RNA sequence: AUUAAGACAUUCGUGAGUGAUUUAUUUCCAUGAAGUGGCGU
């Protein structure tokens, strides 16, 4: 009887209940602007021997990529009524690492070997999960 | 039925070993067992 599932999403639910934020990750070409001229001749880049135009990037604000300030990697992004709201990733989800082992009961086993940390993930108190 | 299920950060472990409340310090300084005779003119 399943059909169809839509992609999981990480949706925000404020104190007025009556709407829901729904977050996405930051596109990787956000604040810069690609531009891929075509005067032809120029440059060509071969990703690993195929070729293509050279990828000309500024930031939409010139300057080149600084890939030393690039970060759009650890930014989850959301439909505001003006601009993109960047929420990092530290203030959406908070990690622990928890460690653990197997307590040694006698007269048996070679288990001293049960030793394990592992990482356990708790969401805002705001943000849940959510599919079609 | 979903990179899943099971798993104590636990076992052993003396805040203990050595250590003088001891060293230095005069119950001492000053000081008269002294003073006076009386009456019988």
């Amino acid at each position: 009887v399943i059909k169809q599932i839509s992609p999981l999403m990480l949706i925000e639910c404020k104190d007025d209940t009556s709407s829901r934020s729904i977050y996405f990750p930051l596109p990787l070409d956000d604040g810069y602007k690609v531009s891929f001229n075509e005067t032809s001749n120029e440059d060509k880049v071969f990703y690993n021997g195929i070729e293509c135009p050279i990828p000309n990037v500024y930031p939409a604000s010139r300057k080149f990529f600084d890939h030393k300030t690039y970060n759009n990697y650890l930014f989850w992004c959301t439909q505001g009524n003006n601009q993109i709201k960047k929420l990092l990733s530290d203030e959406i989800w908070i990690s622990k690492m928890q460690i653990g082992i197997t307590k040694h009961v006698e007269e048996g086993e070679d288990n001293d070997k049960s030793f394990y940390k592992q990482e356990f993930l708790q969401l805002k108190k705001s943000f849940i999960y959510a599919f079609y």
